[PDB]
C-alpha cells in the first residue's frame, strides 16, 4: 500500500536525479 | 497518506517543467 | 483521493509522451 | 485502486527503461 506507494514516488526522486544529471552527460557532450 | 501522495506527484509536475525547461538547454545548444 | 491520484498518474502518461516526442526533438536537430 | 497505482508506477519503471535507453541513443547520436 500506501507508505510503501510513497517510498516509489521517493524511486521515481531517484529517476527524476538521474533526468538531471545524465541531460547535464549531455550539456557537458555539448560543453567547456 | 492520500494527500500528501497528490502534493509528491504535483514535485513529479515540477520535475516534468524542469523535462521540458532543461530539453528545451538542450535544444536552443543545438539553436537560433 | 484515489481516483483522481490515478487520473494525475494517467498527465505524468502525457508526459512520459511529450519526453518521447520532445528526445524524438532532438534525435531528428542531430537527423535524416 | 492502491494495487492495480502501484503496478502504473511499476509502467512509470518502464518509462524512467525508456529515459534511460532512448538519452544513451542520443549519447551515441553524440559517440564511439
Amino acid at each position: 500500500r500506501m507508505k510503501x506507494i510513497e517510498d516509489k514516488l521517493e524511486e521515481i526522486x531517484s529517476k527524476x536525479y538521474h533526468x538531471e544529471n545524465e541531460l547535464a552527460r549531455i550539456k557537458k557532450l555539448l560543453x567547456e
